[PDB]
């Protein structure tokens, strides 16, 4: 059908949420001719293999921290989707370094293994929690978007595309609350905990955040940051349409956490551009070969933004009610 | 104190590191100070300024631990200013930045441990809160390490606390010294940026003066914040160079047109003080702390549920002829 | 005893970890638990299921000495059970299962003499002994490792001992489970290799018991065997689900048809006891030992010149109903 | 004459037993093209190359433990034979760790700078000591082994090919008991040191083996295990042709001796193929294009082993009489 | 003109005294396409790319003690100076192995990013005072020149050229004396710093230096050490005509410090080959494919040395007086 | 004095090391001599050679720091006499050369002050000193990294000095063992290189007693120098075999015609005993020392403005027969 027939495909964190919706997606919709899951549990990669005990499928044990390990494993892939990270706020507060070793060194290292191989195209999960970011974990994964968008500036005997994709909170993730309220409710629940009253976040659908992905692979250029016009929700109507029956107490907020995430910054709109569903980040460095992220490959417009427009979820205009929600398994 | 103390400062060749070791000679009975950094050339005419038998220089690098391990041997208090800066150039040169700054932090910090340090000030800036480029989101990752380190607790207990300020008047490869290298010259241009553009400024001498304020009443765990006033660049021209022409470049890589010092999502973890704030930590250490008391006995009250300390609406500002009396 | 001790488990997630930190807590008065492993997902879901404040959680892989290093301070025993166990899956990434399970003890071990740590118990498994896959040949690099660490002797002294038992009844990811995962669902056929098959068999809590028993009695240097029932597979499948149709699939990757658990080849090492066996060192210490009598004066007979522990001529086996009766 | 003529030939280990007669064979039998000799002493190298003298050697010193050292050295190589190792089981027990990051960890780094070099063929030496191993030396060598036969998977622009040559005792080996069995009695003994009686030990002489591993390569499709049919001797009738004019006393058994060492164990049998004169033990694991095993590149048939089978040095039917032992110098 | 054009150029340490006036005489006489400066000062850098600002200029913040850095920018390179040293000599004594680590595996790592990048030629930077050294820093330059003439034996896919130029002292070096006398009287000098009466160093501009280094590029064949003829000027002259109204104290001499520097040793003579304005010491190792010294690339013949010939400072017939010095800015 | 001491001598199993070893076992109390190198198969016939309880042997490389800083615990004497000598081999491997014996260096350095050593002595050479080959050279990086090793001042003081000496009479790899080995064979031509080629000649016994006696008198930081005869080499061929043939092949890579001792440059440093030299350090430590008087109340005396102990301008020569009086 498309750029995905016939290629090589390579996603590091490949056993997690994203991942197996990706790896279930490529084979579904595609003629991909392999796609390699790396990550570093046992145990996953085998349950997982069973799963989808397919053909096309090739699992390999190894950590984004270990460039070694990197350089074999790319040989001969074409494209490399980045979303191995470690992503809990308060452990990353807790466990500083680890993060850092993980989401930073692991963005170089990928970086890295992918040059040397020769892969056509590389694209890093972001997250809105690195626009403007206040906790450890935001900062490491704007740290790895920069050395993603900066990667562009090489230039081998092959000039490997390097994007960036950039999207908020996945409706019941695997360690989201949509997954932890529905645990509670039925483990008999009452008593439901909430941070704040005007709490706000971008929600996303898993299989939304992957279609995403595989369309920002056929528009993009190499350097962009795709970010996804999504709706935001306040967390008072996200417990009531998930536990409606019982109480919830305001706990503390967790170290780290924001009352409002930021998609856009302020201090970057002069970068951006906005297209019917989505927008461009472009970078704030100039390279060798300019590139023209007004039209994406897929022949696609887009127009500068407001000098001083804020892609927030509290200002946004998309709003999801309650019972889209349930809908949602 | 510092009483017979030893220090050792990392950058110390550095704009803030010449003044803190002039200032640390000068009002302190420090027994040694150790500059450690990796230029011969300037450790050469830094020795020859500083011809003082408590100066002790060590070419080194903040990316190589085996040389931190051994530099640290005996040190009780080290001041962290060893850094890559420059905005644009760590877009450019990212690893290299990550190398120096984050992995430079986590590598003090082992050493620091590892030979029983009693103290240790990190330097941060204003880029660190709520960042937009490279540089200011390894500063915060730094700032993360430093006050997360003080979970340990081996041997000798180690304290460890990071002070953020802004821009330093007329810095190393700052503004104003460009200016005065423009006006002292035939000019005829003053390259600009913005028209809305704020900055904070503090002095070299008052960063240096805070951070030795700072090891006198830290407890480990803080991220002091001076109150300084702020300065918007349109008046920063109308006083370096008045009655000459300014054209406006526009905005610069990475750059922001109001620093921010403390985040209005972290308010509810400042605690304010007669003339600066303390923004406690995010995590719970085994061993807890009050920060509303300081070593010095000075009592910090929480601040408005909003607060926003920012370079654009600060309750104090600069004067376009008290800013020529630094120069 | 563990009476106010600080205890570190690498591996603390899994299996062995959640039963061994359960057991802990309600039978000890441990001050201090730590959880060292790499997952945050698992650790985030420990935390909660284990709410209580003696745990602590460490993010860190032991291929990482630094980390352990840091880990490690403060701790008087460490529980090592972090390892890559799948069979096939080592087969496939060999140095992946290397990397974790022979350098993993290289550091374990570095860190733990260098934090002086008191007693180290390292969990063996029986794929050990003359072994014929590469988990196996990696567990017997660990174990040797262990074994011959007790050979320094420096500032504090530091025991290091190996604990070796079979198939965990029902483990994470073993074959119980997985049948009762067919028997619960739609099924029809139930795999299976061989016939002659057999294996040893020891129950999660009763591994957790042995390991605490081997703590107190134990001099550093020991292989501990605890003495467990055999069961040859065509019975555990006439109990999860008789009446039902079992397809012999044939012999997997790198397996063998009967574990051993005491070499032949090492029977004049072997010293029997009452519930269980010590393999003795094959190296000479500086500082001898005498492993007839452990700490809590129990004796130890040697064993017949030409013994073999193997779940093949095993002296006693399970019943396909006190088989049910683990579950 | 063969596969040999104008190649480059790399031999780690170069200076050891079997590093010499290795290649003073290839020279006098091969047009090879050179010959590098890969190993850590100035000493034996010095003295190796006075013995040599052959203008088609190069000598690199040089560690298996060192990545970078073994890339550069590798280059230009088509073939290599790894026979860099500690052996000595005693001393590897009191220093486990060496022998791991020699020979493991050795093993790896070569496989490493092979692939990258794009070498052709490689042979790694093993031992019956890595046959359901009970010491750390035999263990090393399986892992050694494991890999090598694991290293077949990977492919790259070239597929470079890796087997393994699984043989016993030397006659009369560097360190050797035959040769030290010759210093005792020369030096006047008066005793002998022995361990067991129905003690048994395969024996090869050091030509043979090495003949075996050239065949090797000309047979040699990658990934197997080569084992050499060959006779057995129990140690009772080694000591009293070598020396029946002193008495023996049965010293205490060393760290980590068996009393029968296994060339092909029982639950690999499944895996084993019978030849003429050698055995080949196929891949546990499954490869990405499979090999017909049954069939070697010197058109040689061989067929499956009994389901029970087991070479032992015990179960054998070949043993050597205290006659042609004494024909070995 | 010649062999730079269209060529790309990386120096190491490119915002030293050498390095900014090389960079300049590359992009005022030459077609280079590129030049790459590599150094670890982003000071030094913003100002050095504010004094050129010409586009065809390329910085790269880096240090030569990271391998895998130089391997990313020496991407694309042809020719690579390499002049990033420590260099100064007392604090080189209390400094060691830092010394070492830049200027010895500083050398190792350029050598292995050339032949990894397949860079055409390179030349190393040496001193005087790696002839018959007494100082750290001066066996660290010896073991630098050493590592680069060595290079040429390897042969890879493109067969780099490794080749080094050895001169002395530099009128008024970044930290040199005559910066140093001039900054004395002119801040009111009362006394001036002098070691030994008999003192002698051998003095070369830096045009002179950058022009030597280019014309060696031009003649090179790869192995050679080059040396040029240059002046000696006694110490005692120096400092009356930098400053004749001020007294000297014989201050005490410095750590690791020469009367006399060496330019050829005596021992190296028979390696030694003399020109018109220039000599070449051949490579005291013999390579694969030797080369004929005897005639450079510019047809240039050269004639052996006296068996007993040696270059030092004293022994010098040229001479420059009190006042070409002061023509010397 | 070695009493009941513990001493670790890199490269053990060399020429130095065995000779060494036996004085020590021989006439002294120490009571362990550890032997750390590489080769197992030299190791192991050592350690049958010299079967005493008092020796291990510790399989290791010196460019291993983690493997030194184990194989150093409770030492408290270090010889370092590891190293890769040959002259031409360095040539053609010089990486391999500065990796031994530079990185050596350093490393032997780090674990002796880890673990707290209390002297240590590094085997320098007359290659050293004015160097042209790269041996040499990195043979004076050591001693460098040595003498300059004094400057630290941890917890335990440790002391660091070199010992160098020229060429030892028939050593591993020397020349007359190699004359031996062609006067005891059917030969009938004898190298030679030059002609007025001189070299200093010391036995391996006198190398030895001369590191004893540096250790009893070294306060850290010299270079302690022999005074030892030399030989012009058109003697040692009308010694080793006379009424013979020898042809002048020519002088050898990287080769001198004289060696040097003490360079004239450095004379100034140098101070002069009844029958040694010692080279002070060319820098100043921050804990002074007085070299005029050892630790045995010797005294020496500065030595003449151009003093130059060479091999060709020595007052002392050894003659062709007492020559032979040693082989
Ligand atoms: N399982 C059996 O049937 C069996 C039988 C005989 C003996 N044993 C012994 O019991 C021990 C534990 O077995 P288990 O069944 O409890 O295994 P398990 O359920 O797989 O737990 C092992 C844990 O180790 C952690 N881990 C893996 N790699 C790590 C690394 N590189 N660094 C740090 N932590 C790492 C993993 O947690 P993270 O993913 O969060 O890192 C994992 O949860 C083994 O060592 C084995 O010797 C087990
Ligand atoms: O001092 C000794 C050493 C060894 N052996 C025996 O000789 C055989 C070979 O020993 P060696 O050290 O030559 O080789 P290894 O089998 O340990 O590789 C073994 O079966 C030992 O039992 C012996 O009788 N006396």
């Amino acid at each position: 059908q498309n750029m995905l027939d016939n290629q090589t495909i390579l996603i590091t964190g490949g056993t997690g949420s994203f991942g197996k919706c990706f790896v279930r997606k490529v084979l579904d919709t595609t003629n991909a001719k392999k796609i390699i899951v790396y990550s570093r549990d046992e145990l996953k990669q085998s349950e997982m293999a069973m799963e989808f005990n397919d053909p096309r499928m090739r699992f390999f044990i190894g950590d984004v921290r270990d460039l070694e390990r990197l350089n074999y494993a790319l040989e001969g892939v074409d494209i490399c989707i980045h979303a191995a990270a470690l992503k809990h706020v308060p452990i990353a507060e807790y466990n500083p370094l680890e993060c850092i070793k993980t989401n930073i060194m692991g963005a170089s290292n990928v970086i890295n293994a992918c040059l040397k191989n020769a892969i056509s195209q590389v694209i890093a999960l972001s997250t809105d929690k690195a626009a403007n970011p206040i906790n450890l974990y935001g900062a490491t994964k704007l740290c790895s978007d920069k050395l993603f968008v900066s990667a562009n500036n090489f230039k081998g005997s092959s000039q490997t595309q390097f994007s960036v994709v950039r999207y908020g909170n996945v409706v019941g993730s695997r360690g989201s609350v949509v997954p932890f309220f529905k645990k509670l409710v039925q483990n008999k629940a009452s008593e439901i905990p909430i941070t704040d009253i005007r709490m706000t976040r971008f929600w996303i659908t898993l299989d939304e955040g992957v279609s995403f992905v595989l369309k920002s692979l056929k528009r993009m250029h190499g350097g962009e940051i795709f970010v996804p016009k999504i709706p935001s929700m306040k967390m008072t109507d996200l417990a009531k349409a998930l536990a409606p029956n019982t109480p919830t107490k305001i706990i503390g907020i967790r170290p780290g956490e924001k009352l409002h995430e930021v998609m856009i910054p302020k201090d970057e709109s002069h970068l951006a551009l906005e297209f019917e569903d989505f927008f461009i980040i472009q970078p704030t460095i100039s390279f060798q070969t300019p590139k023209d992220y007004t039209l994406t490959k897929l022949h696609e417009k887009g127009q500068k933004v407001a000098p001083d427009f804020e892609y927030s979820s509290h200002n946004n205009n998309q709003w999801l009610e309650p019972d889209d929600l349930l809908k949602l398994l």
